[PDB]
């Protein structure tokens, strides 16, 4: 898997 | 734009 | 305190 | 949105 | 001074 | 190239 | 509060 | 769980 | 050992 | 190689 | 000592 | 110059 940083703008990293 | 580290506790970054 | 990086996934730092 | 780490060398992050 | 992250969107930290 | 935070759980950034 | 990377050169993040 | 930075030296963050 | 982020506040990562 | 963080100011990581 | 980021590629920070 | 991560232990990045 990959650690992905999204941000709806606040940012958060999530493991996918 | 800037990246703010709102940590209001936890820390999240967002721009302005 | 400490700065825990909870991985509940998603990583968030929080002061504990 | 995502944060990409274009490192094309140096590293810079940008969203999509 | 402060280390400030701006991003014209690619991000870069700079000491101000 | 792009730099992805790999995962499989430890995380490493690598070049691609 | 906000978390700023202080500087004066070393950098530290602190709560405000 | 939380992210642990092991020191094997070298530093690897792992989800524990 | 582990790298632990103390909130001595200001964030400082130290070994233990 | 190594990952130098040049502070020419502004911080950029580059593979050297 | 110093924390040096090796590009062993993948980025790994190690002590020296 | 470049950012050096001193290990005094604890880790402080300083502009050198």
């Amino acid at each position: 898997a990959k650690l992905v940083f999204f941000a709806e703008a606040c940012i958060i990293g999530c493991m996918v």
